[PDB]
RNA sequence: CUCUCCAAGGCUAAAUACUAGAAAGCUACCGAUAGAGAAGAGUACCGUGAGGGAAAGGUGAAAAGAACCCCGGGAGGGGAG
């Protein structure tokens, strides 16, 4: 389905999918302006990371196709998968120790000329 | 009774038992949770000490390991090779 000419692709970024999907619901589908605005305003560590794939994914669409300008761009869709996890030790008391898991997401984002 | 042997001195190869190992091989033996604990090891780690004791193999036929361009602080990705 995917024009992979069109899309950015950010693998293993430092936060969580279950943390990242909602920002990624309030852009879906939206012009290119309003997303970038929304993930500029909100102030979550997804919005940053969903703002760096979603502008790379616009910019890799005008380099390929010089007459596309910022404002006929609308973010087609929006993929959140999880990505590698690492554990590390939190201790506890009487000598019990817990696993830590820190979680990562990859990003998918294609962009498409509006209707 | 008869029959056999000559102690209170000392020696003796081979047939026998064994392979940590060195060389050459065989397998209705294993093919990475298997096979030695260990394909990288008595290491990491644990205990004052004696001692206990892991996990982790595979690009391609050849690095020919991505010149260069674009987004990005990088990472990562989109082209070109």
């Amino acid at each position: 389905l995917v024009n992979r000419r069109y899309t950015a692709k950010g693998k293993n970024l430092p936060s969580s999918p279950k943390k990242v999907r909602p920002i990624a619901d309030n852009i879906r589908g939206e012009s290119y302006i309003k997303a970038i605005a929304v993930l500029c305003s909100m102030p979550n560590k997804g919005a940053k990371l969903l703002e760096k794939v979603v502008k790379s994914a616009a910019s890799n669409a005008m380099y390929h196709n010089k007459n596309l300008s910022e404002d006929m761009i609308f973010v087609k869709t929006v993929m959140v998968d999880d990505g590698r996890r690492r554990k590390k030790i939190w201790p506890r008391a009487r000598g019990r120790a817990d696993r830590l898991v820190n979680r990562n997401c990859h990003i998918f984002v294609e962009v498409d000329e509006k209707k």
